[PDB]
């Protein structure tokens, strides 16, 4: 029923040609590896209709064109459009026209252990109908294959609905037999790959397969064995918390509603209603108000909203009077008892009190204003009971005709109809200018062990909220650690306190080895608990996909805190240093019998890719406007240029301290008779045509606008040459020509004085001559072997050689970052937009630029202090190591040092050096000192010891015996200081 | 005393500048390589 869809989808992406390089894309694409539907044809009949979604990779298994052409639509009318295809007897015809089962019309090419292949694909990307088609003589196969782009169509029309339409066979119905499959395309990045020809060979899905993503970083089908930084676990708020005080208590609008007995109209009651929290969703369940009008606010934000200050009004008016209570609506109560601003934003409340607020025989404690002088301007209030001059005659405080009292008494009795029945008004003001007044907010139930996001009295964070049994002071409401960052809040209605951790957010890297050796991948996760991500929990995160193991091996992969992942699966453990050995010893000596002469590769980077940046033409090119905008904003170019012209000339000068040392310069002789030490390798053959050695050949063919490139002064040749000549001066004349002129000296004796350097005599060398220079030649063998065939040979300059080109790399694409513009040349932004803003956007975007510029140049100067204290530590080494011997540890290379010999390479040095390596110590008797005739002999340089028979006199070093003579003793004192001296 | 060792901090420039806000992150994505050259730095940082 299921199958694996394996490698199909993938295509060119567009019209664009790409030759031998890597690109990765951000579109709809078709997952690898994934589990399809198998379909059947044979009296069951699977007509099943594909929903397009967005999109499809639609292939066929077709021989003979069973089918024919697809429709497209969701309603089947003519509101919608319709697309048909058909291939009659002579050509494939497109169409669109509105069939019942013309708008547009196309014509195309006549078309005139599975075999026969079509792949189509359905595209509706922002109006685009992308065609592609391959067709190829051969469940789907194990095979490669890419879509070629033929035609994008900008169609325009959303697709949802498509179906593939067969037809039968007129010679009676033959049906055969094939399976076709259909998947879906995602938003995921690929990583393609061009071939020599320009044609797509392997492709990998960024985010199929850890290891899928480590090709998608490092950009390649062949990765090396090691750890590579992927992306950074984020860990979801499993949900959302929030926590108030909103006690009980709330606002006290019970006792403005529920009161007994209102203010009249006239002399509204105002309440402050303020430091609470607002439950109006009682109000709309109370369902016992008559009116209930909200102006300025709607009930889904209403109740969840802060406001400054809300104010209760409050008072008792009739059934007909209560509509006048609306902004804009105006009258006899709007106008003279109490006008609501025309910008009402609040509620209106009304409901019937003819129970309460009506006497039998008449309630007249209820009035309003009636008859007032003039309007009331906003926020005004008339409570003047001031009797009325309605005429010309002034009221004397009494009343009469032309006074009158301008308050008049409701006639509020039971018997009265709907509209004089007392209705009771409260009003509540919204309006905002701190916020102490807001509403329930829901005081959501906090979670345990779980990092989330809170709400804690209007705090909010991401952080594990667990227990906690500190005791803090009462008064405070919240603390802060060392970094000022929160660690602990109370929680109201339980005033305890939580003590919260920073979430377990880390990054993710993928433990893979090379695919030259398996395929096989773990994830680590940088300290994450295993709890909330077989699985592993290490000291430093959880491991998932390795197996631990108690036994502990070499590290080769650094996991982190020490876990270590080796092949085996790929197992995973913490590292073992190694083996436990020393014998500490008190009456034991040993003595060294033998060694080895290794020889290793020493890399150091001089050189780097020096460049000068014209600023203007960096940032403008040749655009008139942007330089004459530019050349205003200061020195900050002549900054940059000058700080580069300084990298150059400091990398100048690093190359000539390293090569040109010697002003003289000697040269090797074509006759290369050094008895018997071939350095072919090494010295570049004057039948060689150019004059490189074979080691720089391997070194050079190993290792692969705007903005300049400055040729080296000593170019390549010239750098071979001083190394040549650096050589010849080391070789047959030896260290002196750093002080001076090359002293000629014998290649045995100067290897003679190298041993007496390292504590051996001439003698020593002319017995081991022979020996010493088979190994040292089977060890040039070796050297040229493991430059030949190891990739981490040249891991320094390699990498120095990157950071040089990814920085310009990174450099040259900052030119491609839009910075949200439409165009980069200012005629577009200058046509299509006004002047004035043109001139500021176009100083932002160079202004950006210029940052990145000097960003750049900073970084080039911190390399340029490192690889140029690199440089001196490598004219130091061709001064102690080659110009001489170093008594100085680990600096030509691990161990007591012999010999040096130079080799150029790009924009750096490559060494063979000479390291003395012990091996096979020899364990054997030694004893304080030899008393003779009551007397201490000691030798002069040397230490006795004793094989069990005779005692002997020999080297610090090795067992070379010889005879104890009057000219290795000395008179100096007696025996008697030492314990346990022996008389011999 | 020599120094021998900071504390290696391999600092993500979308955490650091928006957190887990989806949006500002979106929108950070659009800005360019910049947070890509300075990690790559942070974690030079932390190899060397
Ligand atoms: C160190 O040990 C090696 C063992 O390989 C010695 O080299 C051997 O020497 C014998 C004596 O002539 C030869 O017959 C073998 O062919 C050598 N073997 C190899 C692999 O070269 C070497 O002489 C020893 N050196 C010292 C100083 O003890
Ligand atoms: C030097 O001689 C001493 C003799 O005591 C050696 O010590 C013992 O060597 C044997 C050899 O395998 C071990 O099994 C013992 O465990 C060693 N003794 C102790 C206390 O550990 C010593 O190993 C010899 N060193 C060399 C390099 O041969
Ligand atoms: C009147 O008091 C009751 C208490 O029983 C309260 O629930 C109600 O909300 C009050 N009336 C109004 C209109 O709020
Ligand atoms: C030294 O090496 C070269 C090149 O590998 C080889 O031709 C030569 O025979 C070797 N031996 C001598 C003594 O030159
Ligand atoms: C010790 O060395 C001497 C010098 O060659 C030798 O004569 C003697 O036999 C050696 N002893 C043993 C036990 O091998």
């Amino acid at each position: 029923a299921y199958t694996n869809s394996f490698t199909r989808g993938v295509y060119y992406p567009d019209k664009v040609f790409r030759s031998s390089v890597l690109h990765s894309t951000q579109d709809l694409f078709l997952p690898f590896f994934s589990n399809v539907t198998w379909f059947h044809v044979i009296k069951r009949f699977d007509n099943p209709v594909l929903p397009f979604n967005d999109g499809v990779y639609f292939a066929s298994i077709e021989k003979s064109n069973i089918i024919r052409g697809w429709i497209f639509g969701t309603t089947l009318d003519s509101k919608t459009q319709s697309l048909l295809i058909v291939n009659n007897a002579t050509n494939v015809v497109i169409k669109v026209c509105e069939f019942q089962f013309c708008t547009f019309e196309y014509v195309s090419q006549p078309f005139l252990n599975f075999k026969n292949l079509r792949e189509f694909v359905f595209k509706n990307i922002d109006g685009y109908f992308k065609i592609y088609s391959k067709h190829t003589p051969i469940d789907l196969p194990q095979g490669f294959s890419a879509l070629e782009p033929l035609v994008d169509l900008p169609i325009g029309i959303n697709i949802t609905r498509f179906q593939t339409l067969l037809a039968l066979h007129r010679s009676g119905w033959t049906a055969g037999a094939a399976a076709y499959y259909v998947g879906y395309l995602q938003p995921r990045t690929f990583l393609l790959k061009y071939n020599e020809n320009g044609t797509i060979t392997d492709a990998v899905d960024c985010a199929l397969d850890p290891l899928s993503e480590t090709k998608c970083t490092l950009k390649s089908f062949t990765v090396e064995k090691g750890i590579y930084q992927t992306s950074n676990f984020r860990v979801q708020p499993t949900e959302s918390i929030v926590r108030f005080p909103n006690i009980t208590n709330l606002c006290p609008f019970d006792e403005v509603f529920n009161a007994t007995r209102f203010a009249s109209v006239y002399a509204w009651n105002r309440k402050r209603i303020s430091n609470c929290v607002a439950d109006y969703s009682v109000l709309y369940n109370l369902a016992p108000f008559f009116t209930f009008k909200c102006y300025g606010v709607s009930p889904t934000k209403l109740n969840d909203l802060c406001f400054t200050n809300v104010y209760a009004d409050s008072f008792v008016i009739r059934g007909d009077e209560v509509r006048q209570i609306a902004p804009g609506q105006t009258g006899n109560i709007a106008d003279y008892n109490y006008k609501l601003p025309d910008d009402f934003t609040g509620c209106v409340i009304a409901w019937n009190s003819n129970k309460l607020d009506s006497k039998v025989s008449g309630n007249y404690n209820y009035l309003y204003r009636l008859f007032r002088k003039s309007n009331l301007k906003p926020f005004e209030r008339d409570i003047s009971t001031e009797i009325y001059q309605a005429g010309n005659k002034p009221c004397n405080g009494v009343a009469g005709f032309n006074c009158y009292f301008p308050l008049r008494s409701y006639s509020f009795r039971p018997t009265y109809g709907v509209g004089h029945q007392p209705y009771r008004v409260v009003v509540l003001s919204f309006e905002l200018l701190p916020a102490t007044v807001c509403g329930p907010k829901k005081s959501t139930n906090l979670v345990k062990n779980k990092c989330v996001n809170f709400n804690f009295n209007g705090l909010k964070g991401t952080g594990v909220l667990t227990e906690s049994n500190k005791k803090f002071l009462p008064f405070q409401q919240f603390g802060r650690d060392i970094a000022d960052t929160t660690d602990a809040v109370r929680d109201p209605q339980t005033l305890e306190i939580l003590d919260i951790t920073p979430c377990s957010f880390g990054g993710v890297s993928v433990i893979t080895p090379g695919t030259n050796t398996s395929n096989q991948v773990a994830v680590l996760y940088q300290g994450v608990n295993c709890t909330e991500v077989n699985v592993f929990q290490t000291r430093a995160g959880c491991l998932i996909g390795a197996e631990y193991v108690n036994n502990s091996y070499e590290c080769d992969i650094p996991i982190g805190a020490g876990i270590c992942a080796s092949y085996q699966s790929i197992i995973a453990y913490t590292m073992s240093l190694g083996a436990e050995n020393v014998a500490y010893s008190n009456n034991s000596i040993a003595i060294p019998t033998n060694f080895t002469i290794s020889v290793t590769t020493e890399i150091l980077p001089v050189s780097m890719t020096k460049t000068s940046v014209d600023c203007t033409m960096y940032i403008c090119g040749d655009s008139t406007e942007c330089s004459n905008l530019l050349l205003q904003y200061g020195s900050f170019c002549t900054q940059l240029k000058r700080a580069l012209t300084g990298i150059a000339v400091e990398q100048d000068k690093n190359t000539q301290e390293v090569f040109a040392q010697v002003k003289q310069i000697y040269k090797t002789p074509p006759i290369k008779y050094f008895g018997g030490f071939n350095f072919s390798q090494i010295l570049p053959d004057p039948s060689k045509p150019s004059k490189r050695s074979f080691i720089e050949d391997l070194l050079f063919n190993k290792v692969t606008k705007g903005l300049t490139v400055l040729p080296p002064l000593l170019t390549d040749e010239m750098i071979a040459q001083y190394t040549s000549a650096l050589l010849a001066g080391t070789i047959t004349s030896g260290w002196t020509f750093g002080a001076g002129a090359a002293l000629q000296i014998p290649f045995a004796m100067q290897m003679a004085y190298r041993f007496n350097g390292i504590g051996v005599t001439q003698n020593v060398l002319y017995e081991n001559q022979k020996l010493i220079a088979n190994q040292f030649n089977s060890a040039i063998g070796k050297i040229q072997d493991s430059l030949s065939s190891t990739a981490s040979a040249l891991g320094k300059l390699q990498d120095v050689v990157n950071h040089n080109a990814q920085a310009l790399n990174t450099l040259v694409k900052q030119l491609s970052s839009k910075f949200g513009a439409i165009s980069s040349v200012l005629n577009d932004i200058f046509s299509r937009l006004d002047p004035p803003e043109a001139e500021v956007q176009i100083d932002r975007l160079i202004t950006g630029r210029l940052q990145s510029l000097q960003t750049y140049v900073t970084q080039q100067l911190i390399r340029a202090a490192e690889i140029r204290a690199s440089a001196n530590l490598a004219a130091t080494k061709m001064s102690e190591c080659v110009l001489g011997q170093s008594k100085r540890v680990d600096f030509c290379g691990k161990g007591y040092h012999l010999m040096s010999f130079p080799q150029s390479a790009p924009h750096g040095v490559v060494f063979l050096h000479v390291t003395y390596v012990p091996a096979q110590e020899k364990n054997f008797t030694t004893a304080p000192a030899i008393c003779h005739d009551g007397k201490a002999h000691f030798p002069r340089e040397g230490v006795f010891v004793s094989n069990g028979t005779h005692w002997f006199v020999t080297q610090r070093n090795f067992y070379e015996p010889q005879i104890i003579t009057t000219d290795n003793t000395f008179v100096s004192g007696n025996c008697d200081v030492v314990i346990g001296i022996v008389n011999n």
